[PDB]
């Protein structure tokens, strides 16, 4: 709970805790839980938001999306999640949620956990926010997310602005009729189809049929709103912008920046901007338009302007009757402008490339079936019955090499990775890659190009060194791998446990685009409470009588 | 020459000739014959128009582009080609010329000729010009036209809506550093690259170093101007638009239409378009830009802006300050709205799909190299050492699989042609599909959708044949065939001879994306002169002396 956070000083939160403590090694003793129920259903022939009726979605509580989670900052979270699908397991990972010393309550089905049974199965999660803002929650068992279990987080702290009013959250999602299985199968074998629209908070307007309702937010003239914008898709990456309006960045992802003004900005799968948008134009209906950059690289809509209406309190109903200039084509990367609030310095002098710090991305087009996606030689495919966690609470060593574990021994040490794009394949896709247990630095990346040029760069020591940034950079849980090129990133290893790193467009990490950092395994297992290890087992056991039992075949990943 | 063609009636030619004449049945006797030499020559480490040197060119009378062929309609066009490279043969294609009678001329080696050997190898093409309008001309040899072998027609006729100024020749072509053979050899195993730059009638600014020159055409206030606009690419398709100014289009390629106001024009590779432009606006400097639509599946240049500057006589000089408004984005597709002026009809009720029919389109992964083009099962590769013509003067009907010869044997009759888009394979891609000797009717196409959506379509006749016009449709001698989808053609066989029908991107021909009409092959054997037969016999003599001591091999299909 705040006792100084006001419109006027909101980087003011309690005594001890501002905008300038440093959140990941203190937090608020609060002593408060707030708890949920996920109750999940499987539903067919269910009518979606914009007049069409879908084959089969899989809901929490009912609903579109799940709860939305609200708590403050130093709160405990806790979710019972309650599995009522016909065939499927299910795990629920909270994403941007870095889950220090609590690695078993990831969500990560085939690395932390078992999935949760089918026909009644049911598991508590419970974790610290240790970090406030806006983040997202979404089931890890293949690509299910895709058909509805999917929800939001907002974890009330300080913030890097003043603003009178928090509108609250603003998922923006791609939205297909088909289901999430069927996407996933016909994506091993073709290229991705665009969507069948976008949603807005929950809601789009059909381009065909004109049936369903625009997203409407009302603004309230003179004030200064913060709004809390999320992309929740499996696939589409978004640019977004209001006619007329500029918007000022005070988060990225979970991590508050400097102010930031801009005209438009660009999502990532999974990626979030809390912004403020000044009610200071002349009162009336203006659009907020989703539009495609980098020319289908990252995706495109069979809806050709999905978009909601901002609405100035007092002002006229009906439409906006202005369209506005389409916003500068950011080619599917995200800004590296941004700035935490809270810094961070690292050395990038010194870096070397190594087998040991690289990562190469791949597409192998010659096995069965045709888009696997290998990382560092090998397509990730974790096992739902024999969990990493299971492994280390044995003391077996002997992991699988599809597992694709890569073991960081350092502790608390700053480790380098350098992601390769494919620079020598026939062709070449950005890539949306995140870290789970940890926000990363992003330190540099290839030269910025258009997304479909296929132009390719692999790292030069004699060029790209002096384009690194190791003095507050960027740093979040979601950013862009360019087309072609190269990532550089850095994070700390203060936090035992094996975190997945992987693209989060669902078809690619379907396909294997991921690896596993087994960080600091020896520190991993005595952390583990009699509590965690006693529950964990106790899924896997229902897991593992299950299955046998179950009549479809897995057929990706498991990711 | 005309008699009655002024600047207030263009639709008059001469006594019998006017724009309602059937150019395709009666011509005019001029008994005139404008004859050119076409000196080919190779030239390393040469300074093109952005600034930039080239490692290797292949050049027309020592310039970018060869002499522009201009005569009157009726005349003779006589070439004598002199191959002076070092190592490559030659053969140049007249594109858009019918060849009526004539297929011995049409310089498609390996079909109706061997290539003119190097080290000073000659061939004289004469041919009639039966049609009027705007065509251009290119070597045959593999990729060759890529590096500089390549130039326009402009045969003078009547037109379909009065003008005061003949502008003459708009050639507008991709631009790469890289030589053709390079290019090949890369497209092989690789996605195609972005053009480097987009050239306007011979020239543009380099986008890094600002060397060079924007093409500059002054416009007379108050003026009627007729502008040929031709896409001279190897893969490139373009969008052009002139700020503030609309075109009225009176041509689409060699076939005159009914007048045609718009806003922008899509070109694909191979396409023309005549139109009118009203120097009718303020007397400023104005944009032409060239821009990329249907989300770069059909190019992009990694100039980001490639423009010309039209000019009002009389005004400031300087660059335009005016940057407009992006055109619709055309989704890599022609206008079908354009109607001849001098008309035919077909019936479209009868179409039945059938395999002798059918071209479905494929790409095949599975081989070497990688991306190979196949049309019915095969990737054309034709003989350059005994051409198709040679078959047939010799009595020989054992043509070889990769020739790919589709038999037509229907005297003068309308002859349908449903061409597939691998709408079972995991991609597809837009084609600019062209047919030599001969205008096609475009008849239908799948449905529009954006270019890179992946949607696909497979004729279905109970809902295709409603969408399908045989009343005067499109006539020209190129059209897209969409993504995903499929495309019906209609030609009438009144012209005996071997006649390619191929993608004009380059790199797709060269990968096999070809068949070969063979057509009327008892009466085409008849028709050829004595005249014709021996200098075939002479000109595929030498080049089968020649090539033993070629030292690089054909890495392609030779065209
Ligand atoms: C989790 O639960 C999911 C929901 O039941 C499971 O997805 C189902 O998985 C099976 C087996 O992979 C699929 O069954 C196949 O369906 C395909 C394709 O059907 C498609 O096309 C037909 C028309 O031909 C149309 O009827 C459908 O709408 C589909 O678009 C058949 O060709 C196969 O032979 C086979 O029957 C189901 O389609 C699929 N259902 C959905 C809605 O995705 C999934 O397996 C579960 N996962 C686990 C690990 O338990
Ligand atoms: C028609 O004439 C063309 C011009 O002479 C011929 O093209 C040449 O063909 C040869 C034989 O294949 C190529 O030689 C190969 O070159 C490649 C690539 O070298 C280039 O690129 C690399 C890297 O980007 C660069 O380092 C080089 O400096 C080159 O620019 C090499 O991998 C091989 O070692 C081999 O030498 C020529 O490069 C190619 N030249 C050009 C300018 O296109 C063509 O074969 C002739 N065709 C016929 C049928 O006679
Ligand atoms: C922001 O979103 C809005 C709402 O989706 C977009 O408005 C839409 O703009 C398009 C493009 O101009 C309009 O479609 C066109 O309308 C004309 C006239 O009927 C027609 O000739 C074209 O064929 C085309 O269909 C559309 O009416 C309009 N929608 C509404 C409800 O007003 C807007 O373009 C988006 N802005 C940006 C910058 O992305
Ligand atoms: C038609 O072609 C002209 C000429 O290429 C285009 O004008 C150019 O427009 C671009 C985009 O706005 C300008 O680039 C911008 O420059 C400013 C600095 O002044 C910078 O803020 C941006 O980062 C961007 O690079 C460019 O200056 C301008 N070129 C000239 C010589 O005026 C025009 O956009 C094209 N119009 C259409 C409809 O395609
Ligand atoms: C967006 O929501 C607002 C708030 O409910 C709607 O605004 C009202 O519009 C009606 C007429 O349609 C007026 O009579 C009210 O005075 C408005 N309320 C306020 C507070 O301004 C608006 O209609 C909605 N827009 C759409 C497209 O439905
Ligand atoms: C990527 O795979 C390569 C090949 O297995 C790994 O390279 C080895 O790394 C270990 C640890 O440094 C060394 O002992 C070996 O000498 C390396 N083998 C070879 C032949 O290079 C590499 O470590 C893997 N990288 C990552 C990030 O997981
Ligand atoms: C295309 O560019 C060529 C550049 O040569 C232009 O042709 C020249 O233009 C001037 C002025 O109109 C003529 O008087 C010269 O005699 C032409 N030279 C040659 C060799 O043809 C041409 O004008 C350009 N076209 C347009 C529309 O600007
Ligand atoms: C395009 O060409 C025209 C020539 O037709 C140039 O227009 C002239 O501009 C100069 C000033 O630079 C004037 O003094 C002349 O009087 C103009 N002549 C006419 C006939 O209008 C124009 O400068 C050229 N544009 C560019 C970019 O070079
Ligand atoms: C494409 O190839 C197939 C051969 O697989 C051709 O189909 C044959 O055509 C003849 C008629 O000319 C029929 O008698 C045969 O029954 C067909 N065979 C099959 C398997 O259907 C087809 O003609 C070819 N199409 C074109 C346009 O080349
Ligand atoms: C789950 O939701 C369904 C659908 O409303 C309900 O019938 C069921 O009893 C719920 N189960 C539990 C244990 O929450
Ligand atoms: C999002 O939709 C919910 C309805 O579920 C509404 O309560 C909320 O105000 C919406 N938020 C915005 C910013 O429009
Ligand atoms: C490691 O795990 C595998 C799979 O369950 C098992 O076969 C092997 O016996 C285990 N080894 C140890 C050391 O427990
Ligand atoms: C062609 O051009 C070259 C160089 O310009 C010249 O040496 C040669 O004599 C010309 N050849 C002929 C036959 O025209
Ligand atoms: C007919 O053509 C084929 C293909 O070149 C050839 O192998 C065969 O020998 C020819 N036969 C005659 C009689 O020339
Ligand atoms: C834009 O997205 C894509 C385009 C082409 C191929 C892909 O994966 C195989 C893919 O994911
Ligand atoms: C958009 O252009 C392309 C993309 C991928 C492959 C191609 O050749 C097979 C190609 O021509
Ligand atoms: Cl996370
Ligand atoms: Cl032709
Ligand atoms: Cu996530
Ligand atoms: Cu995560
Ligand atoms: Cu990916
Ligand atoms: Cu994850
Ligand atoms: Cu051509
Ligand atoms: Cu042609
Ligand atoms: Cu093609
Ligand atoms: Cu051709």
């Amino acid at each position: 709970e705040p006792t100084c956070n006001t419109p006027s000083n909101r980087a003011c939160w309690s005594d001890g805790f501002d905008i300038n403590t440093d959140y990941e090694v203190s937090t608020p003793d609060t002593g408060v839980t707030q708890s949920y129920v996920f109750n999940l259903t499987e539903v067919d022939n269910w009518m979606g938001p914009d007049g069409v009726v879908k084959e089969k979605v899989m809901l929490i509580n009912g609903n579109i999306m799940g709860p939305n989670i609200v708590a403050n900052w130093g709160d405990t979270v806790e979710v019972t999640v309650i599995n009522n699908l016909v065939t499927n397991g299910t795990s629920i990972h909270w994403h941007g949620i870095h889950q220090k010393d609590t690695n078993l309550h990831d969500g990560a089905n085939g690395v932390t956990e078992c999935p949760i049974p089918p026909k009644g199965g049911q598991r508590t999660y419970r974790w610290r926010a240790r970090q406030y803002g806006t983040s997202w929650y979404h089931s890890h068992f293949s690509a299910q997310y895709g058909n509805g279990v999917v929800g939001t987080i907002q974890i009330n702290g300080p913030a890097s602005l003043p603003y009178d009013i928090d509108l609250g959250v603003f998922p923006i999602t791609d939205y297909y009729y088909r289901a999430a299985d069927d996407l996933v199968h016909f994506t091993q074998n073709n290229a991705p189809p665009f969507s069948d629209n976008v949603l807005i908070n929950g809601t789009a307007v059909n381009p065909n049929t004109g049936e369903g309702q625009y997203a409407n937010v009302t603004l309230t003239p003179g004030k200064r709103h913060r709004l809390r914008i999320l992309n929740t898709s499996t696939e589409n990456h978004f640019q977004v912008s209001l006619v007329n309006h500029t918007m000022t960045v005070i988060a990225a992802d979970m991590v508050p920046v400097n102010a930031m003004t801009v005209d438009s900005l660009f999502l990532a799968v999974g990626q979030r901007y809390d912004v403020v948008i000044d009610a200071s134009r002349a009162p009336d209906n203006y659009w907020f338009n989703v539009t495609f950059g980098g020319q289908a690289a990252c995706g495109g809509s069979l809806n050709p302007h999905p978009a909601a209406i901002f609405h100035y309190a007092g002002a006229p109903g009906g439409l906006p009757t202005d369209e506005g200039t389409p916003p500068v084509d950011h080619q599917c990367l995200d800004t590296l402008d941004v700035r935490p609030v809270v810094p961070r310095s690292v050395p990038v002098n010194s870096f070397v490339k190594r087998p040991d710090n690289t990562l190469p991305v791949a597409l192998d087009l010659t096995g069965t079936p045709l888009f696997v996606w290998k990382v560092n030689g090998s397509d990730i495919n974790v096992d739902w019955g024999k969990p990493i966690i299971d492994y280390i609470l044995t003391g077996n060593t002997s992991y699988p090499v599809s597992d694709n574990i890569v073991q960081v021994d350092a502790v608390d040490q700053w480790t380098y990775w350098l992601i390769e794009n494919d620079p020598e394949g026939p062709f070449s896709l950005p890539h949306p890659m995140h870290l789970h247990g940890h926000d990363f630095l992003v330190l540099g990346r290839s030269p910025d190009v258009p997304a479909a040029s296929q132009q390719r760069f692999v790292f030069d020591p004699a060029v790209d060194l002096a384009r690194l940034n190791g003095d507050n950079p960027p740093r979040r849980d979601t950013t862009m791998l360019p087309a072609g090129g190269w990532l550089l990133l850095a994070f700390r290893t203060d936090n035992p446990g094996a975190w997945l790193f992987h693209c989060h467009i669902a078809w690619h990490v379907s396909g294997g685009l991921s690896v596993d950092f087994l960080e600091r395994p020896a520190d991993l297992r005595q952390r583990i409470s009699q509590e965690d290890e006693d529950d964990f087992n106790r899924v896997c056991d229902e897991w593992r009588a299950y299955w046998p039992t179950n009549p479809y075949p897995k057929i990706d990943s498991g990711l």
